[PDB]
């Protein structure tokens, strides 16, 4: 199979990464479109061998799978260009935080009646192939076009289907983690760095520590806090840095930075049209 | 390039007009005399800057506007339907209406210019008063009927007093939230860390001078870098030193969110005092 | 003049591409010793033209003004090694916080009785050449070593003689300086992210805003104060800005930094000998 | 000279107005004439001992007046003009002092009755019993020039006084209006910081008081920014910048933008509810 | 009478000026020494007719009432490089912060065994003669020595003898006062700024509204929240406002000032008691 990408940013180069990392498909059996090519994110892609145009309608004509990996204020205009070049063979896969599907298969439909349309929500990570991605179905999606779409997605990543109305939530939480995961690795390695560790080994030590205790979960049957038990001892080093975490709230600016990002991805929708 | 020689107003004679004019006759791209500047008050401290240097000043915006090829603007928004009311009949069709004033869109300008001549070149200008030496930040968005040599023209001048690019209008607002209230970020911030060299014993003049050239070699450090601004902050601080220290503290007070909270307080109430025109 | 560096960490490559970007020194008149050659600051002294030796004693032989660009506990063992190798020609600049001179002196003189030691507090920007840096000078100092040292400092930036009790203050303002500044570019950046600017473009206004501010201060005889009032108008954009930075604790936030690494500074040397 | 002056209302504003005109030396007192429905006032008591002229009836005011201050709440207004309207002649200049009363609305109710009433809008504070008040005022559609500079030359005798346009007065009426309060409360506190420390109450009030009265006359004499001010009297080290220190974390220079807001938003409100 | 200042700071100016202004002295019975007198009150003061001398020695020759006006880490070398010099006529008048009369009078009796010592506390409003000063007397003052000090300090503010174990406290009321009103000030000016002020005339209204309310507590018999409850009308502007100053702790913030401004006095002290 063909897949193409509309918008040639992180997420184009990330999928297109992971998914000829995991073998899936070949380099030159992708193609990607941006309209700006200056991009570093292109300048990737091309020592891959991915096929790159200016030409959006180009892209479209060689594939089958058709990913919109643009912004959601840019999903329209593509749609305005790209519609009457859709064909019965096209699965169009919307990535954009907030844009329905709705949204899409009406503006579609004003060229032919019954487009394929599925709404994907993943994040960066599958450029290592440790995604997570979400995707719900279309109106006109038939039950094969999901199916294919979790088999190409699991290869990069944790993939499942949801109802739509999860998505927003789905971005607030598996979407914007990585930046929060960023953000809390950066501060680990400032404090470790602030009791005396080189800077190089504090990040390397404080993201062996984030990716072993959520293999950890993953893996375990156990409730986060019944793991979380078993590392601290009675009076020791981990109880006494709990309670500082807990004194700040921790647990409460986690839970306020979810809401709002879900929170932002429906005002992103009630912008649109 | 392009050959100026040309003849710049300014309506308003405040700090901008100042700033500008200051910049732009150090820079050597225009003469003291080929710029006018008209204001409703003559008792301002920057009218008698503007007469030291040699620029004609007027009560009289219809005389600025004869005077100028490129007209810049620095009336609030509740203001602009009295000022392009009155020069309205005045504009030619060798002027570039240069605006720079927050939250006055080019849709606005043009609508009540057009009333009087069909295609006015009007220009959307976001800068900042560092431009008086030379180190200003600006960007600008072009209208309807800017010739694209009006571009180029806008963005030659300004580039002789700072870093100049072109934007789509809609992210000014934010612009003015980041660079054009930034210089005030920063003053308030070296009043503090002088504050901070006093409390622990330095001379106040000494704690000035030594805090702004922090800052100076910083900003110089981070532009002619291609490290992200966390590279640079990991590679000063060595581990258990005092910098980290430092930097813990102001992360307790949470620094950067007040930082972030002020760009968008500064872009918010640019879209407010759009809202108050029409 | 023949300079040398013990040290070859992020202080040495900032002096040395500053010296000789300068033109004050060839960077063939330049040697630098690193007890670690993986640095990456070492990988760049060598595309430079600087020589660079693992062995401090060959420093200090081909060496008259000294620099000791090392950390605060690395500064005694560096003085055992090397003092019976220090001559009557040489000047010794001690760059690490909190050590004094004293102290240097007292270990060097063990050696030969009238070390001409001086003290020096610099920071990151030299690199660019605008740096900030003030010295103070030793007991056998010559008149000429202090002259001598500002000529120096003063092609790489502002450099100016203090009293050594005012060194640990200056450190925690232009010599953590630097980093307050980082920090505030990188939440700046964030600021205008958030607000709809692409991340490279608000890096580049934001930092374009403190270096315009820093200068205008500098070629002003006004307060600070007064160039903010003359950013603000009155109910404008920028006074609604200063307020939620006033209701923050900004001002405070930038005091206690000051505060903070000028007493660990202090601390530094409580803990040496 | 033969100037009449009066006063709708006979409470702190009319009170303090008329003690500083009288100690001035601009005004005597028997010139002076001030109504209010309550006579049990305390403020009503020392204008009697002052000369003033009291009545129960506003109409009575008018008549004696030349220049009517309206030194009433903000919510009355509207019911003075109703009484007296028809009292109103071509010699009055009718000046209100009421927080948020804005001239438009004044002078449409007047107009019903005579069609060009001379108002203008005051600010002023309390401190004018001193003669050390802080004063603005805006000129309305029918004011001559001469009652500007008229006004102008009363206010300035018991204090600073100067014109401004009218929608600047609601925020004078949060920094100047309301600022003595902020500076009672500071003194309250600055006394009670003294007091913790171990000097007398007595003592305590009377030095905060000085420093403040000082450092103020200090900022009017010099040219220079309150912060270079603060700058030049903060020595390396010492005292004073520490205290600056503890009152920066407590966000001192916040809470006095917040409440100059605060009343002048409140000022606005007071408009909203009126008409 | 002659008097001399030993230290040409801002203090010893301001008392200079408000003397001169009282007409209590002639400026040529004055003179001010300072070894490095780069302040422009070297022009001032030449303009004012004070006499002007790098050397302590010949301001101590010339004056009968000696004001010691530097730091207090300063008062012992300026008593050490005097103390011979002291005569039977000579008043020592020390305004440093935190030194002791004991500590002054220990100094100074290794010269001459009774030295005529007074402790000062004033402000700079004495620049605009309404200064607040207290003093105490020392152990060999004469009884005409505090009523010549009062006499002569009454000329520019308010003057009162005290117990010297209040001085500390009066440093953090009346002494730092003065830049707790101009930070006020300049605050207040802001917020006028905010609600559309000009900042010139918001800082005039702001100055304005603090002497005025000084004043009116000065002059007045009731207490200082008498004054507050005759400002604030029910439901009005002023109460609005004060509730937001309240909600702050607007009160605590003031007294934590004078507490921290009294306590580092009382660790400001140099010599020995």
């Amino acid at each position: 199979m063909s897949v193409g990408f509309i918008g040639a940013g992180q997420l184009a180069f990330a999928l297109a990464k992971g998914f000829t990392a995991a073998g899936v498909l070949a380099a030159h059996k992708i193609m990607a479109s941006s309209p700006d090519m200056d991009l570093a994110t292109v300048s990737a892609l091309r020592k891959m061998g991915v096929k790159l145009t200016p030409h959006n309608k180009e892209t479209v004509q060689h594939s089958d799978v058709l990913f919109l990996a643009v912004k959601p204020h840019i999903i329209p205009f593509i749609l305005d260009e790209i519609g009457a070049d859709i064909e019965d063979r096209h699965i169009v896969v919307s990535c954009a935080a907030g844009v329905t599907i709705s949204s899409i298969e009406k503006k579609l439909s004003a060229f032919r009646p019954a487009p394929r349309v599925i709404r994907c929500m993943t994040n960066t990570p599958v450029v290592v192939r440790e995604g997570a991605t979400v995707y719900a179905t279309g109106t006109h999606a038939q039950v094969e076009d999901g199916r294919l779409m979790e088999q190409l997605l699991s290869s990069v990543g944790f993939c499942t289907e949801v109802e739509e109305d999860l998505i927003d939530a789905v971005t607030g939480l598996s979407g914007s983690g990585p930046a929060y995961a960023f953000t809390a690795l950066d501060a680990l390695a400032d404090g470790g760095v602030k009791m005396g560790l080189p800077r190089r080994l504090a990040v390397r030590l404080g993201a062996q520590a984030l990716l072993g205790a959520a293999k950890m979960l993953l893996h375990s049957e156990q409730h986060p806090g019944q793991l979380k038990d078993n590392v601290s001892s009675p009076g020791g080093a981990t109880i006494h840095a709990l309670h500082v975490l807990e004194s700040g709230g921790f647990r409460s600016l986690l839970i306020n930075a979810v809401e709002a990002s879900c929170i932002r991805t429906r005002e992103l929708q009630s912008m649109a049209d």
